């Protein structure tokens, strides 16, 4: 398969490994962007050698599928391209970029690799002796690039010390293929962390949708398209109500997509929320835990960015979505901060669920999110 393919399959690895790892609670709701995250973490790996390069890899989840250091840039090249040109009902905005200290030289080949693989504009800051001005900078570039969605990222000034922040923003926008009937929409119930009623409003569609029941996990699976059918929201909905935590640890990137394959379009009703979510995350301790770590340490290889001794300090992760009749509309942002050292079917989502905005064409999975309450 094609380097871009192997990307896709290691991001989508990565990404449930990842989902796995995020706080989560029956008050607690989850949402983020792989894709993002991703994309961050590879414009720093573009840089990592050694032992710090092979555990990113080993993490990433580039090395099980068989991506070498050298595919990865070209696999993202492609990614990049590929992301301008798309045609789409959709709109799909995936910006990248790097806040530097002034007087911090990089290495010409990083420089080059940041624009080629990444399309990511160099910006100079003072860190050091303008913390405010610095971080300023870097949360208006987030509040572009995310059209506005997500205004701030870091809500204080960086660590003086700071020399170097990798940014990732994503913006989506879909319209649903089937809208949900608005004259519909009524308060129902939704068991909030699986156990507590409440009533919220709750959208309704009858319509042909992808659908099936897997016995294996018990679990009904749909995808609700977006416009055109190159975008679509896989929602997973666990048999019984207090079913999303044990789902989603037992849910693998090839059972995944073993599902997306197994579905029919069937006659059904569906019950979905509206909602809105807006997450924030310090990545460091789930990215840890994942077994990235020579990065966050002293002795870290990032010697590709500056040829100097460089550790990432910190991994920034905010996102947010908004579904309602109409469609969807999601952003995410991720920093990276371098310092020196047939029957009738009725589809009732009224308790917690994942969901996965993602394309069908590539398999790209952009956004992730639990609802456990609402």
């Amino acid at each position: 398969m094609q380097e871009e393919a192997k990307l896709t399959k290691a991001n989508n690895r990565f990404g449930l490994r990842l989902l796995r790892a995020l706080p989560s609670g029956p008050e607690k709701n989850v949402f983020f962007s792989p894709y993002s995250v991703s994309t961050a973490m590879g414009m720093a790996f573009a840089g990592a050698r050694g032992q710090t390069q092979q555990e990113l890899s080993q993490g990433l989840g580039f090395s099980d599928v068989d991506l070498t250091d050298a595919g990865v840039l070209d696999a993202y090249t492609h990614h990049t391209e590929r992301l301008k040109s798309t045609p789409s009902n959709s709109t799909l905005d995936v910006a990248n970029a790097a806040a530097i200290q002034r007087t911090l030289a990089l290495l010409n080949s990083y420089e080059s690799a940041l624009q080629s693989s990444f399309g990511a504009e160099l910006h100079k800051v003072d860190f050091a002796g303008e913390p405010q001005a610095a971080v300023d900078f870097v949360n208006n570039w987030v509040k572009r690039k995310t059209h506005d969605k997500i205004e701030k990222l870091f809500n204080e000034p960086l660590d003086p010390d700071t020399l170097l922040v990798l940014l990732n923003a994503i913006y989506f926008k879909g319209e649903w293929n089937t809208a949900f009937v608005k004259e519909h929409t009524e308060k129902r119930q939704f068991f909030n962390g699986g156990v507590t009623p409440v009533e919220v409003d709750t959208m309704r569609l009858e319509a042909r949708i992808k659908y099936r029941f897997f016995d294996d996990l018990q679990v009904e699976v749909v995808e609700l398209p977006y416009r055109g059918l190159d975008y679509t929201m896989a929602i997973l909905l666990p048999k019984e109500n207090t079913g999303v935590e044990g789902l989603k640890q037992n849910l693998t990137i090839d059972r995944f997509q073993n599902y997306l394959s197994d579905l029919r379009e069937r006659k059904i009703t569906v019950l979905l929320p509206k909602f809105k979510l807006e997450t924030k995350y310090s990545l460091k301790a789930p990215l840890q835990s994942l077994g990235i770590k020579q990065i966050f340490e002293s002795g870290a290889d990032l010697s590709g960015i500056n040829d100097g001794s460089l550790r990432v300090s910190a991994v920034e992760h905010k996102a947010v979505v908004e579904v309602n009749e109409e469609g969807t509309v999601a952003a995410a942002t991720t920093g990276v901060v371098i310092v020196p050292y047939p029957e009738p079917v009725v589809f009732r989502v009224d308790h917690p669920f994942l969901f996965f905005i993602r394309n069908t064409r590539t398999d790209d999975i952009f956004f992730v999110g639990q609802v456990n309450k609402l």
